[PDB]
């Protein structure tokens, strides 16, 4: 029963990467992967690993509780338990919980960035990744942000250094951004599914894993605030208008998916089944049983287009009245990687520097294939330390 | 029996245009009489001869499904806030206009944006444009601008005319303005459906506005200059990578529209309610405290409402709605029209009166629509911006009559 | 009686602090600061002391409120029954959704104040009040119109009435525009304050005092004294335009408060934690700023059993923003209030908090004013700190004049 399937999966995923690729730095990819599996192995298993995991996340669980009280003020009782007594799970509103947090996380990080807390963490961790793997400063810094900040909140930092940056790290930022899980996606889980430490685990894995699959084939006046209030205010506004963009995209995509599902019925096999039939070997290789590869394959297919939420909902529907396939599908669900986030990031980076946005559209979905395979690698890794 | 009263209407409507036209002698007849025939032909087509309503029913159920595919996205972003329970809890007010309409603007906007890059739009406009140019003698520029505005969402709307706008004649410049006001974007169209407006009438009101748009456009200011050849023009590349950026760019822009519409509604609805608090007050001493802006417009537009074919017994209402359409905007008219439509039936209206108004209210032709046109064309053709603003009122009248002509034909037929 | 010496003490302090922080305590003109103060206290007794005025102010609450009622008709149509009575029975106290019941009035008033601009109703009133101060206070016409302009008017129209006089203005004229802008408030925010549950009539008098009080401490710091010397298509487009701009503000305001509220809750989680090692695990920023502004809370004439509370609210405004202070002030006006404050206290606080004078306003003024006059962008950041004080003194001055003329309770 000792897993060879795990190492088999890692062998295949890295092989496909080479097949899809070549002359890459081996000291970069072997080290990045080493860091990925080691960090994940230690924080999950060996002592002081999970003990720390609970302390630096229960603090975050309080940060989320602060955001709740912030929403409680603005939206009143709609975010109370009165909805659940009438509509129940239908009383759960997506736009009142998933979107408004973007505002807070944007403003809060704008404060941390103004002080130097974010720069500190990014400069230290960034210097670590560029020393152990011999990578450029830009990508190593951007990855560090994606651990703490979301995906759309990362280019806000690595903007000026991202000007003349090569396409090598460009794919790295976008692949890391999609694989990233903090702020707006960490959001969802804690307030609906409530896995407290899954927030930290998937986040810390996202950046180095992202810098791994991406590095497979890697190698005029403005104004700024004076005080902290300006930063907290400006960040909120930026996070607000971004939230309007996010929520609009999500409604549209889910709606178009309902359309592509309707056109297939016309032309009784749903698209969710087609995705579950096609991407079934990917689950078989990852370690998921063949008996549950048809269902989890759909969620993977839903992970391709739809956000991780609808796939998570259908997952919990299977949970409500195996442990290996559950966690394997859980960490696979963790990550903001989807066809939606690509478009949002492309629009965000287009606002940063459209002069390079022309050739910065060639990668596109390749970043999703990188961020997903990176996070899926992190999921298969979690199956090794169950 | 008596279809003459409608033909009387058609005569007056077309007459008024000539009375206001710049030069009657310069009016081409093979152009206007043709488009007029196409409009009424399409009328008897989609209504009288059975097969027209069937193909209409196809698009009805189709769009209805497309709309239903949208709701699954809405019910996700806002949860089940709008359900059968919601109607039970909050009663009649349970129908949240903000959350049951504006999301469709985001959806259809993201739909048309996708169907545009694929070429599905570029193809349809090309065929229909090549038709109206071969029939009415008009050039390619207008015919594409007349065929497009039936289907296509706003703000990717100009790109068809974009290279032509900066150097076209007054009529061609006026024909686009008359079309833009006579037309109705698919985004707001879906909004009407959610309000309870009959979809089959919205679709039928659309395909009529294109020939009806060119009708009063060419009838007011005729073409006298040259139909510029294609080889003589020199365009500029736009600078929409793929389907990913298509649905996104179309959704986010549809959101900025949905938010913009909402504030405009909340404004006008509240401001009109304030004017009625002033009119009612001033008019109260004279013995009519119940007097309002709706009643005055109804009392004012009472005659015109009768000419199109509506009975006088229902003119006191018809004038208000059409009155509100022109002086306020398009939404406010329908919002105070669905009240007469639902089974509450404070006053029941005939199928003909309910239909003629469904077509009469279809159009952006309102005094508050000029700033959108001029504000949009100025960004493209800043040299003509002075000419576009001069033909402001003239265009609102044209687009209005175009919606009236489309209505008379609807009320005319009884099948 | 027998406040009156204690209030006059408070006023004299506010004037004293102005003379100290002034760049030149000798260039101050008597006819200006004495006149601007005289008008301020005069308008105070006018709407508070004489019964004939409380009738005017009472009339200037029914009218304004009736405008708010017309707005709610637009909100009820937009959201349906979400804000109706049914929501109260289900969610109780939480039924009052601050997002759907208050912000929509930021949208409506932003349109109305844009409809009255295309008509010329505003150009009429501004020209009147502006001309009056131009003759009496002797100020150059620019800041007089501006000072008169701000009271009613929403932002991004308000810069469009001073635009021609920005660059050509002096150090004083510039300081008077930014001082008044911080002294008074707009209609976009005033409308929300009523929906919040704040006494309207106090906000009216407060707004009318911010103009003379603004130019009082503005000119009480600057000399000037080197010789200053000298689009919508229709109504429908005017309304729709004002609605969209109001809508982009509402999203900005509501989103800023969500952040600001959640952050304060986070600060108390840290300071509460720090205090945990000190011994006081329940340490919050309210009491800290309470104790900090507690001395100042006594200068204006607040009881010692309430000066500790007012200081926490006055402090909350300055270091963050007024809109947050009003959110924790209405909890003391409820009929089930654990503590119902003194009838004189409830008035003074209202006049104190009414104003855009805080840190978050600086960054907005420096930026927006640089968009029009980019050359002076360096001078605004220099006077950005002094203007907030000059703007605060205006509101704190009106708070004393208010508390002084408290002869009757409201609501
Ligand atoms: C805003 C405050 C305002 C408008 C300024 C102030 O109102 C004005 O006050 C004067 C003086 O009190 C009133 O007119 C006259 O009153 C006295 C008569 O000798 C005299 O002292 C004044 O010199 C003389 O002008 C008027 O109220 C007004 O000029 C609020 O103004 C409101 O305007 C409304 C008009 O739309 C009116 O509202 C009221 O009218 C209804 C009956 O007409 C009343 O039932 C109801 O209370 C109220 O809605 C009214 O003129 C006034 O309140």
């Amino acid at each position: 029963m000792v897993v060879l399937h795990s190492l088999l999966g890692m062998a295949v995923l890295i092989a496909i990467a080479v097949l899809l690729s070549k002359a890459i730095n081996i000291r970069t990819v072997a080290g990045a992967f080493l860091i990925q599996v080691a960090l994940g192995a230690l924080v999950l298993y060996v002592p002081q690993g999970r003990d720390m995991l609970g302390e630096a996340s229960k603090t975050i669980s309080n940060v989320i509780a602060y955001g709740n009280n912030g929403v409680d003020f603005l939206f009143g009782g709609l975010v109370s338990e009165k909805m659940f007594e009438v509509f129940g799970g239908g009383g759960f509103v997506f736009a009142l919980r998933v979107l408004p947090m973007i505002v807070f996380f944007s403003s809060l990080m704008a404060v941390l960035y103004y002080i130097g807390v974010m720069q500190l963490l990014i400069k230290v961790i960034g210097g670590f990744l560029q020393k152990m793997l011999g990578t450029s400063k830009a990508e190593s810094m951007s990855a560090a942000a994606l651990i703490f900040v979301g995906q759309t909140e990362a280019p806000l930092v690595v903007r000026p250094y991202i000007r003349r940056m090569t396409e090598s790290e460009l794919f790295a930022v976008m692949s890391g951004g999609l694989a990233s899980v903090a702020g707006s996606v960490l959001a969802g889980y804690v307030q609906m599914g409530v896995p407290l430490p899954y927030l930290i685990a998937a986040s810390f894995m996202a950046a180095p894993g992202g810098l791994l699959f991406a590095k497979l084939l890697v190698p005029n006046e403005d104004e700024k605030p004076t005080n902290v209030i300006d930063a907290a205010a400006s960040g909120a506004v930026t996070g607000a208008q971004i939230a309007i963009a996010v929520g609009a995209s999500l409604l549209a995509f889910v709606a178009l998916i309902a359309m592509i599902n309707g056109i297939i019925g016309g032309v009784d096999l749903t698209l969710q089944a087609i995705l579950g039939w096609l991407f079934s070997p990917l689950a078989w290789v990852i370690g998921v049983p063949w008996s549950e590869a048809g269902i989890a394959g759909s969620l993977i297919g839903q992970k391709v287009v739809i956000n991780e939420f609808v796939a998570y909902s259908e997952f919990v529907k299977y949970l409500k009245p195996s442990d290996t396939t559950k966690a394997i599908i859980s960490f696979a669900l963790c990550g903001f990687a989807n066809l939606g986030s690509i478009a949002v990031l492309v629009g965000g980076l287009s606002i940063m520097a459209p002069k390079r946005r022309k050739d910065v559209a060639r990668l596109g979905i390749k970043a999703v294939v990188a961020g997903s395979l990176s996070n899926l690698m992190s999921a298969v890794i979690a199956g090794l330390f169950t």
